[PDB]
């Protein structure tokens, strides 16, 4: 009804202004709740009609931020899910009920995910390891804190310059006691000799295993690669996205130069040009390792769970 | 006169028969006191005179042992003495012969503490608690990690050789400093490459590339390391720089009886199988990062210029 219209719009503008909640689980099981009320909140006789319903409010959702995966990949789960239920009860009016606990499948699935991904931990940490992340992110920060139980190592975070986010995940993992080695971001090559594997999470999966993350990875990425060290994205599977990178250049996220270069800097602000992208891109090639909630794989599998989680006629969404 | 001639052909047929003597810096000393021995026992009026017996009796020394390079490298940078010499008295029969001798002593008393130059100099490449990986044994790979030892602790993982195992023999002497060393057979070396933090290793001849032949399972530990892009130390004299090109000439390598590859109680097998031991493996100069020599420290795109400074070109083919 209203109430509806009232929660998709609080929920559009919410993604349009700022980062509403913080993480981006939260976000996936805010998106599947809000799925799960609009397939209880219309009425539809045909599966197709629903599947336009979804259609228009993702394309609404995703044009509040192209930037923000999560929210388009999960609308398009939900259809997936939608057309997996009407092609096994075509071959009608228990179809609601099924996506609803299907739905529900899912979000037990979506919860026990970054868990799943830190009781697989201990098959990538030995003691006294040298391990460099990048940014903030909770799956690498519960995965070094719960692989810290058993293994003691060093972890080498390198904030990021737009926004130093690493300080955070520094002070998070000083309070479990893995030796946490704070640096800046000019230093990742001149630490690269020593750092015997990098353990870095993302925001974005393409289909192609390339992926787009926080801004300076993508060097991150290039000096591991110099150095043949493995990369290990600790990434869950709401991050899996089936957008190509060539894509109407809608790839970074830009924000204000404030962050980079501030307001008080003089009359050489207008004679300037000052760009602060907070995403960064790398290809699948200089990737070793993604670790999802069901286990390792390489970079040259993410097609197949592509194909295991989304359907080729709502790439367009 | 007959007793310069004996000693002479003592010395070529212990270096055609076998290894004496032991190391390589022995036969330099060795070298440089048979030819002081040979211009103190000759007669000569004009320097090109000398320089062709030099280059007559020095090929049948290099003859005798293609492998051995430090006989003939050492004999071309006696020539080189003899050349720079006579160009200084040109511009002179006991003078002359004086201060060749001289200069030979010279070049024995740098020669001499050479090991103890690259010791002192180890310091400022090893750190404390360091992954080093060593192939084969060596004396100047062992007195600069036993030097840099005295006040870093760190690892080395010796490799064995596997035609003979010669690298045990280093492991039983680093472990007497107390380096917490590591032995392992050369099929492990990709295996524990990832770990290992820098690579020093020593080598037979540094060529004029820059490239060097070493122990056989060295050219492999160099790709190893260069996957992983760790620095090569070649812990290196600088009598071991020969102006030979590696694609020049053949015998490069030095193959030794098949045995210590494969039995003779194999069987009947022997008859139908061919069994190659190569001594020696070419590592290019891409595949390393810095050459530690008396001198000090030195990139692979410098070793001609040390070239110019240490031969002639006209005596290359000797």
């Amino acid at each position: 009804g209203s109430e509806l219209s009232e929660r998709i719009e609080s929920f559009v503008e919410t993604l349009k202004r700022g980062g509403g909640p913080r993480s981006s689980e939260e976000m996936a099981r805010e998106t599947l709740g809000l799925l799960r009320q609009i397939i209880t909140d219309h009425r539809w006789s045909n599966a197709g009609e629903l599947m336009e319903l979804i259609r228009r409010e993702g394309r609404r959702m995703t044009a509040a931020q192209p930037s923000e995966t999560t929210v388009g990949n999960m609308v398009r789960r939900v259809l997936k899910i939608i057309r997996e239920e009407y092609g096994r009860l075509h071959g009608y009016a228990q179809l609601q009920s099924n996506i609803i606990e299907a739905i529900n499948e899912l979000l037990v699935e979506l919860e026990g995910t970054m868990e799943n991904i830190a009781a697989q931990a201990l098959e990538h940490i030995h003691s006294n390891e040298v391990i460099m992340t990048i940014g903030f992110s909770r799956t690498v920060e519960a995965f070094l804190k719960e692989a810290a139980r058993k293994r003691k190592f060093h972890v080498i975070v390198a904030e990021c310059a737009p926004f130093c986010q690493g300080h955070e995940m520094a002070v998070n993992l000083s309070k479990a006691g893995i030796e946490t080695t704070v640096m800046t971001d000019a230093a990742i090559f001149a630490v690269m000799s020593r750092v015997n594997k990098v353990i870095i999470g993302t925001k974005t999966i393409l289909a192609n295993g390339a992926l787009r993350a926080v801004t300076g990875t993508h060097t991150l990425a290039l000096a591991a690669k110099h150095h043949s060290t493995p990369l290990i994205v600790c990434a869950p599977m709401f991050k899996l996205s089936p957008q190509f990178p060539n894509e109407e250049d809608s790839f970074h996220k830009f924000v204000a130069p404030e962050e980079v270069l501030p307001f008080t800097e003089g009359d050489i602000l207008e004679k300037v040009s000052v760009h602060c992208p907070v995403f960064d891109y790398v290809p699948p090639e200089l990737i070793t390792l993604f670790i999802s909630n069901i286990g390792g794989n390489a970079p040259s599998y993410i097609y197949r769970l592509m194909s295991e989680l989304y359907h080729p006629d709502d790439h367009v969404l």
